[PDB]
């Protein structure tokens, strides 16, 4: 997260943090035994991390759960990224109380102008390198089509919104991939890209989850 501020310990209950000796992706809970991501996240031998804040250290609150199974939209491309959506069932489920617990799937897609948060242990730096310890946070609104359409011609498919601020400064970034963008305390998208991070007419991109509710309740209901 670039220009955003540090969450506070367990203040998004729903974040998750995907390991592999490392964070490189971020998640979100959306039951006791199930996580969304970005597909472009996948990989084998995946932990996730629960009640995290500072990834560095054992704070307290902590369930590490290994990945039993991750289900990538079967029509996932590569080179567009376009539904670029998975799902992560948990060995075992998760223990819920305050500082773990799930985000609703929404009902219905948000409208241009909306105030979402995203959060994640991205990159804090547009230009440079600089991984934070602990989670931050960032409120964007979500921009309108025809903005998110001039800032990426012909890259914008209806599976994508963009979220942020076309003069720059404040963004997702690397690391913050397969995170969270919650409004209205519904989970309305996911990271996925961008051209840069932070940059002056280029927001980030992120996953349009509204289209997949129910792509998500038959694949959880069938496995
Ligand atoms: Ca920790
Ligand atoms: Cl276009």
């Amino acid at each position: 997260i670039v220009g955003g501020y540090t969450c506070g310990a367990n203040t998004v209950p729903y974040q998750v943090s995907l390991n592999s000796g490392y964070h490189f992706c971020g998640g979100s809970l959306i039951n006791s035994q199930w996580v969304v991501s970005a597909a472009h996240c996948y990989k084998s031998g995946i932990q996730v991390r629960l009640g995290e804040d500072n990834i560095n250290v054992v704070e307290g609150n902590e369930q590490f759960i290994s990945a039993s199974k991750s289900i990538v939209h079967p029509s996932y491309n590569s080179n567009t990224l376009n539904n670029d959506i998975m799902l992560i069932k948990l060995k075992s489920a998760a223990s819920l109380n305050s500082r773990v617990a799930s985000i609703s799937l929404p009902t219905s897609c948000a409208s241009a102008g909306t105030q979402c948060l995203i959060s994640g242990w991205g990159n804090t730096k547009s230009s440079g390198t600089s991984y934070p310890d602990v989670l931050k946070c960032l409120k964007a609104p979500i921009l309108s089509d025809s903005s998110c359409k001039s800032a990426y011609p012909g890259q914008i498919t209806s599976n994508m919104f963009c979220a942020g601020y076309l003069e720059g400064g404040k963004d997702s970034c690397q690391g913050d991939s397969g995170g969270p963008v919650v409004c209205s305390g519904k989970l309305q998208g996911i990271v996925s890209w961008g051209s840069g991070c932070a940059q002056k007419n280029k927001p980030g991109v992120y996953t349009k989850v509204c289209n997949y509710v129910s792509w998500i309740k038959q694949t959880i209901a069938s496995n």
